[PDB]
């Protein structure tokens, strides 16, 4: 794998929280990015005061998650499933209905794609290395056929080498030869290295305020968090209308805003609380 | 228009096969793959399609009582669901042996049910536009088929009492702009296409079942007989399409949720309404 010391120019696109809208040629550069590469990281997108908010939510629930009979995690220890809090005070529009990041998925899956994930991947000290897998499959093996779901990655801490930050295999996504994949979405070791020698993965930090968007079928991992302090990711997950996932359980008090909006949410609306304290883990 | 089912199109049954041999199985894939429409004669036995039969026919009163009756384009091509009561829920249309040994292959075993509807064609019924029942899943891309329709008809078809048109091999065809909002097919794009292989039309015995592509371009045509014509309505998806469940009564769930043979099925205490979502 290459280490690198910041995001590489040929993935990244530098905004401020003050941009609604891509311009015609930034809005090209971010599709050009996505079809070859599978991943895009859009730098200084969301305001301090929305990432503190949900760190601490996140930080101050982990104590409660980790005392359950079975913590859900993902492929290996220390990778554990957590969902951010739907309480109406940490349900900001910036982060559910952000309107680059719909911009950049209406382009790609149509104006009828919906977000259908509000989760998350707190990355504990001392966890162990995932495969190499992709999060969501191609819909059908051997074949070609474009992307159907956009990963939105909103990483809540500074990511670095030492505290967790993602591993990336660049234009895997495109990638669906015949026996790639096992039950669990695992890239197949031998399918692993053959890549490798073409287009090797890499690791490189993410400042917080950062959004990453990438092909649902991009080959990644999650990787040790070396650091004495627990490394919090929310994960939102658009997709194409005609993917069958289970609805957002939300507050009816969100309704209002949520359910207006022509950036599209699969919702549930409850009357109350939701219990956000798991069908994603793997 | 043909006196009876093409035979590159056409497996001749008895209601006793339960499984096709891998050579039979074989050639039913091959026609589904280039033609995009498979004909099964002699599947269902006759007391159970004079049973639907009768059904229907006792219901369609009901049905045009309707303040807006649920028509498909055109007039006269009514939308009507088959009861779902236990006595006329039977195995071998709901769960077909033959059907999903098909659907199995073509989609995969994760495949299900999600369509138990109807299509009425009343005598004096209009030209339904060229269409197909589900779309292309991306514009401008060839993809594999991610549905099959499953039609089971009522009566004998005859090209009098309105035996559906059936484009062949029009199920792998996407260009650009060639669909809109309803699924109709762009009249430039009917010509091009009819030069090369144009539409059929074919009387189907009842006991047949028809599996085509969901992309199958196809209309319903008029029906100039006295009586109307009953369609009974399937369609098989993959795992992964977003569908409404089927409402079926809690007494059918033992043999319908038990099975490999999957269904998107919602079990309701007590009885279901039937008499719309899929009229388009
Ligand atoms: N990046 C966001 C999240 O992505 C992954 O979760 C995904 C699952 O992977 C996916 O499941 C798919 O893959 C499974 C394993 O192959 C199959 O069982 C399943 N049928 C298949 O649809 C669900 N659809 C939705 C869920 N958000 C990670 N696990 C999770 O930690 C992370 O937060
Ligand atoms: N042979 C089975 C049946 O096929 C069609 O019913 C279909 C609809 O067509 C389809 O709708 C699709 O096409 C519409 C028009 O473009 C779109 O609104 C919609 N997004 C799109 O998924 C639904 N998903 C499922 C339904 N069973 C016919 N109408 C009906 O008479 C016939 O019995
Ligand atoms: O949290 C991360 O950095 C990566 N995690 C995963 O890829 C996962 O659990 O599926
Ligand atoms: O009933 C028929 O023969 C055909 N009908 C249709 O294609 C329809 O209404 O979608
Ligand atoms: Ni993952
Ligand atoms: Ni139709």
């Amino acid at each position: 794998h290459m280490a690198l010391a910041a995001p590489p120019g040929e993935l990244t696109l530098a905004l401020t929280p003050d941009d609604k809208t891509l311009d015609p040629a930034s809005l090209d550069r971010a599709l050009a990015i996505l079809a070859e590469h599978g991943i895009l990281v859009l730098t200084g997108m969301l305001r301090t005061r929305l990432t503190d908010q949900l760190r601490t939510a996140m930080l101050d629930d982990l104590p409660e998650v980790l005392r359950q009979q079975d913590v859900p995690t993902n492929f290996v220890p220390g990778h554990v499933q957590q969902d951010p809090p739907v309480r109406e005070s940490l349900l900001f529009p910036d982060v559910l209905l952000n309107p680059v990041v719909y911009q950049i998925t209406h382009a790609v899956l149509g104006a009828d794609a919906r977000n259908a994930v509000y989760s998350g991947n707190m990355n504990l000290p001392g966890s162990h290395e995932q495969p190499v897998h992709l999060d969501e499959p191609h819909l059908w093996p051997g074949i070609s056929h474009p992307p159907y779901c956009l990963c939105v990655d909103v990483p809540l801490i500074d990511f670095t080498l030492e505290n967790g930050s993602t591993e990336y295999w660049p234009g895997s996504h495109v990638l669906n030869p015949d026996e790639c994949y096992d039950e669990r979405g695992c890239v197949l070791p031998a399918e692993l290295e053959r890549r490798r020698a073409v287009a090797p993965p890499v690791r490189f930090p993410i400042p917080v305020g950062s959004v990453v968007i990438r092909d649902g079928r991009l080959w990644h991992r999650g990787v040790p968090n070396l650091s004495a302090a627990p490394r919090p990711l929310l994960a939102m997950t658009h997709y194409t209308e005609w993917f069958d996932m289970p609805p957002i359980q939300l507050p009816d008090t969100v309704k209002s805003w949520v359910d207006g909006s022509d950036r599209h949410t699969h919702a549930h609306f409850v009357a109350g609380d939701v219990d956000h304290l798991h069908p994603f883990a793997v």
